């Protein structure tokens, strides 16, 4: 079981932005879209 032990360590003071944690890995390969209509 794992515990996270929070003390020191602000992601957000006086700055007007949502801001992006250092954690950004999304699944992006194949996006399927076949168009049926003009071009075939
Ligand atoms: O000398 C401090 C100067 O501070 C400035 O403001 C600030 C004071 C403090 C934070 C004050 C803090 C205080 C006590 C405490 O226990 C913990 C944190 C911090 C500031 C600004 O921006 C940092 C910030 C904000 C958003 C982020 O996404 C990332 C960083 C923040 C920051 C956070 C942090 O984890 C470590 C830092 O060294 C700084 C003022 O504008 C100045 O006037 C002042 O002189
Ligand atoms: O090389 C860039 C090419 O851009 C194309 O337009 C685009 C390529 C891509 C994105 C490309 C992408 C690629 C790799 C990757 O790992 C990740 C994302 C995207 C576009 C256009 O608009 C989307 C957009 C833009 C602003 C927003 O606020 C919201 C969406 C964006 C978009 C983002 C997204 O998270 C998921 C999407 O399906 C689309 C043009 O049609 C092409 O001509 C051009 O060659």
């Amino acid at each position: 079981d794992a515990e996270f032990r929070h003390d020191s360590g602000y992601e957000v003071h006086h700055q007007k932005l949502v801001f992006f944690a250092e954690d950004v890995g999304s699944n992006k390969g194949a996006i399927i879209g076949l168009m049926v209509g003009g071009v075939v």
